[PDB]
């Protein structure tokens, strides 16, 4: 009886809207997202506690674009994403291209958004010779990894569960940046509206610094103190933004040598 609803974002050909079209079955309607042609495909579903509206965001590989410009996904994405609208996301992660999928669930996670991993194409990783520790995954993300067994599926039935006991992400330490981009964003996140959550205005204050621009509509004044932010940040180091994506690709790295291995 209880209402409740969740985001369904996943990269392209993660299989997310497969598992949409079976949370859902016949429960679905389409239209189009706001002001565009976009299709936006809603549905709905039950659990033993809730009753869940299932949004399918479009595909994505990030929220963010450092280099190039246009994406209407992106931009829809990471505008719902940011409304605050869904009570938790399920994000999608193609097992087989485990490495790629986390750098977009690393940014949910930097969000803070309260998440369900859940853990797609095992049987193409498994006839790949892939293994994924789930529990270790889990343990590092800070948030429930769920695989999503097909046979009798069972792994909705384990979805649903975790649905059903959704609750904060853990605050593990993600990302190591360094301490001046940590505090040059801190002080970017403090003069940005304030009806935006702490967490995610230094998000976007990072984002900013690694010369995202879809964020800055997001970031209202900070931008005016951008340009002094980075002349420091590159007083202190040698291209900020690619400390940021290096860091990144360092925790991502270590987490996939923890998390996958070789079945034989």
């Amino acid at each position: 009886m209880k209402k409740l609803t969740i985001g369904l974002i996943g990269n392209p050909n993660s299989g997310k809207t497969t598992l949409f079209n079976q949370l859902t079955g016949a429960r679905q309607r389409v239209g189009n997202w706001a002001g565009v042609t976009v299709e936006r495909k809603e549905g709905q579903f039950s659990t033993t506690d809730h009753q869940v509206t299932l949004v399918d965001l479009p595909g994505t590989y990030s929220l963010t674009t450092i280099s190039s410009q246009t994406s209407l996904d992106e931009q829809i994405a990471c505008h719902y994403i940011l409304s605050g609208d869904a009570d938790l996301l399920i994000n999608v992660v193609d097992a087989s291209n485990l490495e790629r999928n986390l750098y977009l669930t690393l940014q949910l996670l930097e969000l803070g958004i309260p998440c369900i991993v859940a853990l797609n194409m095992l049987d193409i990783a498994e006839k790949q010779n892939i293994r994924i520790e789930i529990d270790a995954l889990s343990a590092r993300l800070g948030c429930p990894v769920i695989p999503l067994v097909s046979t009798r599926g069972r792994g909705i039935e384990a979805l649903k569960l975790a649905i059903d006991r959704y609750k904060a992400n853990e605050n593990v330490e993600l990302v190591h940046y360094a301490q001046p981009l940590l505090n040059e964003a801190d002080s970017l996140a403090k003069v940005m509206p304030s009806d935006i959550p702490l967490k995610q205005r230094r998000w976007l204050g990072l984002q900013m610094l690694e010369g995202d621009i879809y964020s800055r509509a997001y970031a209202g004044e900070a931008s005016q103190h951008l340009d002094a932010a980075l002349a420091r940040l590159r007083n202190e180091m040698d291209d900020p933004a690619l400390h940021i994506a290096d860091a990144r690709y360092q925790c991502i790295a270590a987490i996939c040598d923890v998390v996958s291995n070789t079945l034989t």
